[PDB]
Parts: structure tokens; sequence; C-alpha cells
């Protein structure tokens, strides 16, 4: 998958 601000760094992408 893309990328999603979220998480603790915010800006991350998925392998999905």
């Amino acid at each position: 998958g893309p990328c999603f601000p979220m998480g603790p760094w915010g800006p991350f992408c998925i392998p999905d």
C-alpha cells in the first residue's frame, strides 16, 4: 500500500 501520515514518524509507507 501507499504512504499515510500516521504513526510516530507520520509519512510512512506500507508493503501492501
